[PDB]
């Protein structure tokens, strides 16, 4: 889009998420948003470690976003 | 508690939910919140219907409330 990776590195994770939602047009679970945001920032999501809580808080405080109910499922064999 | 049912009848659901949380101090699933609110208003869960959606949007927009990622568990028997 309209942001270089340098600009994105300057942004609040919530504003990157807002940009992602605006192009996805669908609900996205938190771990997938972290993966997508990590990839735009040139990192792996575990490297964000420090900014996860600010991010989560902001999603909660900003009324642009809703926490939706849906269940994530996976395979037992993966863990 | 400091509210009569007559006072509760003139509050937004979200304001009742805030008092319940302050009263009980633990996380609640949304349906249980509804269950407890409907009981305090002496109505049946169904009777609210139209206000539920506005209730879930207030919870999202009001910055005092966090949507928690914790998993709700229950018994298959109950359904
Ligand atoms: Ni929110
Ligand atoms: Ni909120």
């Amino acid at each position: 889009k309209q942001y270089s990776q340098e600009e994105l590195k300057e942004m609040a994770l919530v504003e990157i998420a807002h940009e992602l939602f605006e192009e996805h047009k669908k609900p996205v679970p938190f771990q997938e948003l972290l993966n997508e945001i990590a990839s735009l920032l040139g990192v792996k999501k575990e490297e964000l470690g420090d900014r996860i809580a600010q991010f989560y808080t902001d999603l909660n405080i900003d009324g642009r976003f809703l926490a939706l109910s849906d269940q994530t499922w996976g395979l037992r064999s993966w863990y």
